[PDB]
């Protein structure tokens, strides 16, 4: 008897079953309610109901248990934790959390937890003693994220330039400058591709705050990992709700030794959200943007760092430039001095067609020799001293034709020569 | 005893009907109050009367419905809806509702309904069971909306050319960008005409907010389909109350898998509008523009989408650049992120009276592949690829001269090769 069981299986089957235990018409009713009448019903047997979820705590004391399958969004099956029991474990936000549970009684609107069986997908003894994330040593990209397929497809190309031009490794906290229009969509949907292939051992989770839900659901449908997403139609209070959930997730799962990478896609909507959640100080700086808004967009974006003890938090977002609107050209050079990697891409490629369009000169890594061996640090530099003369297009063109030629890279290199 | 049948008769033929029935001068009287006289005294023989509308749910909790041809606006023969009915068949902002009316009687100003006999133009038996707007998974453009004429005419270029440059599918939305005095209006009257000949199916809604009374009245007597208006005599109240009246009607209609067509040309005003309407928060941004004031229309910018399980909702607004004014540079813009088709119109070709003055450079479409086959997407490309390195004048002339010697695309495709 799990939560997580019954939302994957479909309405039919959850109707039969609830017609066979004999209780009301299912079919005039929602499938969250039907679970929660079997639930009721199997408890009235006096058998065991176990569920899980992410941990939510609010101001006053107490908390709930999230799910991820509807985006950390406040519903009614929802697991109740009394404060009594985050005291007597010492439970924060983003602890995931799986114990037996029981259905609310009279008086009751959610399910309570009576006794925790797994906390972090681990021990609880190994849980209660643990060190803070404020606490690890930060340290450089020191392990190598090649996101090289390796098999030869067309679709290689993308991660070929990439790696060319802007290694990624763990703990990395780059940028993605872009304008709109440019092909973003396609570069986020080859990158999360390249690393569910090549690194299927870490934790992929895709934020797309404030998106067209079709893309929404075409993200969700497409990348083999978690997608956590929160379309235009809601608030900018659920944006920043589910953006501190999936900080705090990702905190508590770095605490752990763990390999989380955060695709984000709004960085430049999260500012904006932020920026429009925060209240009126009766100062207003150039562009429309308040003094204290850009500060948790800030320390969302320094969350990230590579952790000596174990475990590493890349967070890879991509900015919007040339919107029209002067609040995010302020906002996305504010964070200019921030990603300690920028990859631009070029508009003026876009428009003809060539894709990638990533502009070459612009991107670069600092501290690349970390990633990359010595050979291969010097011919990036010979291909970079050959390619910076040439015009944008022109090198792009020359990159694509050279690298259609052969499969890998290193035999590119090998007939520069 | 219908409504709209009344509504549709000439005033001579009522005034007529009424002195016939033996009532009060109506040569001195409006014709909505001779309509209501004359169905007074129809009910009290004792015959039925019958109405129909689009409901709207006020904040207390009852409704009226609406007419089309006032353009939503608050009338004397509204039909009340009491909120028990509401509660009884789930009723919302936007569904169709037609049933048996009543006159008001002694302490009443409106009909009442008695009994409701179509819902949405269908069986309520169909509509108490649905599944919600906000439910559906979206999806891309699938279908094709060719708004090729194919008779030969000469005013087929402006459809051949858009096709060339920004095919149109199901569920699409873009942007028609362009300065003012370019052609917009014509451009927009050459697209209402090739859907309603290329795909009468469809249902076409034009909605022309802070307009001029005379083009509202030549936009009703061109275009085959429904025109709701809203003059700039109105305050923006009227705007946001029609623009919700609008988008609830469409959200309504796609829920029954309908495939429903909005053209809107008043992105920009409908933003000021909004901008007008908002509580002022002491927060202004760059250009004049509220902080919680583009979330409106954003929202409604963002409903279009194309529906897995039936139906699109096709929204194209045209925004207005280079007025003068910054707000709409922010307003026009911030927009430009958001859809995914940019139809960029040209003043320079404008002013030598080239039509159509269309930025064939600028334009274009994402995840075009989806519309067209594989030779007509390569020939696309050659043909940007040929279009590029020419100047946009030259490339219009080029175009034009190339289109005007053949009547279908294809043939100017083979001759190109
Ligand atoms: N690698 C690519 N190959 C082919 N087309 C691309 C590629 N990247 C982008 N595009 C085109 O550009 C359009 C928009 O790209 P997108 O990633 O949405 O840009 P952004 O995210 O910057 O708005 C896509 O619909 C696609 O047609
Ligand atoms: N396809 C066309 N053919 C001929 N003239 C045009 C065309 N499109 C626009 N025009 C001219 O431009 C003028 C204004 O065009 P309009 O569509 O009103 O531009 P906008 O809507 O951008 O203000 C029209 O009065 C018309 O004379
Ligand atoms: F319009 Be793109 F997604 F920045
Ligand atoms: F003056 Be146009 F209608 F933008
Ligand atoms: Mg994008
Ligand atoms: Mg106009």
């Amino acid at each position: 008897m799990n939560l997580t069981e019954l939302k994957n299986t479909p309405v039919s089957e959850l109707i039969t079953l609830g017609e066979n235990m004999g209780l009301e018409n299912l079919a005039r009713m929602r499938k969250q309610d039907i679970i929660f009448a079997i639930l009721k019903q199997h408890a009235k047997s006096g058998e065991d109901i176990f569920g899980d979820g992410v941990l939510e705590i609010l101001q006053d004391g107490f908390g709930f248990l999230r799910s991820a399958d509807s985006s950390y969004l406040a519903g009614p099956d929802d697991i109740y934790v009394s404060p009594s029991q985050i005291r007597r474990f010492n439970l924060r936000t983003g602890d995931t959390i799986s114990g037996k549970i029981r259905p609310p009684k009279e008086g009751e609107r959610y399910f309570a937890l009576l006794k925790v069986n797994e906390v972090n997908f681990d021990k609880p003894e190994n849980a209660r003693n643990k060190i803070l994330f404020e606490n690890l040593t930060p340290l450089h990209a020191n392990s190598r994220l090649r996101m090289e397929r390796g098999n030869g497809s067309t679709e290689d190309l993308t991660a070929r330039v990439l790696d060319l031009a802007s290694p990624i490794g763990r703990g990395q906290r780059g940028l993605i400058v872009a304008p709109p229009k440019a092909g973003k969509t396609m570069l986020l949907q080859n990158i999360a591709q390249s690393i569910a292939y090549n690194h299927p051992d870490c934790v992929l989770m895709v934020l797309l705050i404030d998106e067209r839900p079709e893309e929404v659901t075409e993200m969700q449908r497409l990348v083999k990992g978690e997608v956590v997403a929160s379309t235009f139609d809601e608030p900018a209070s659920r944006h920043v709700q589910v953006a501190e959930m999936v900080i705090e997730k990702a905190k508590r799962l770095v605490e752990h030794k763990k390999d989380v990478i955060i695709l984000l896609d709004s960085i430049t909507r999260l500012a904006r959200a932020y920026n429009t959640v925060v209240p009126a100080s009766g100062k207003v700086l150039t562009g429309g943007v308040d003094a204290n808004a850009l500060h948790r967009p800030k320390r969302f974006f320094g969350a990230a760092r590579n952790v000596e003890e174990g475990g590493s938090l890349t967070i890879i977002a991509t900015a919007l430039i040339d919107t029209g609107s002067k609040m995010d050209e302020v906002i996305y050079e504010e964070f200019k001095g921030t990603g300690n990697m920028e990859l631009h891409l070029s508009r003026k490629i876009a428009e003809k067609r060539v894709f990638p369009a990533i502009d070459y000169n612009r991107s670069g890594t600092r501290k690349e020799e970390l990633l990359t061996t010595q050979e291969e640090l010097q011919k990036m530099w010979i291909l970079r001293k050959i390619i910076h003369p040439m015009g944008e297009i022109d090198a792009m063109e020359f990159l694509i034709n050279k690298l259609a030629m052969t499969k890998t890279n290193d035999d590119f290199f090998e007939m520069m020569k």
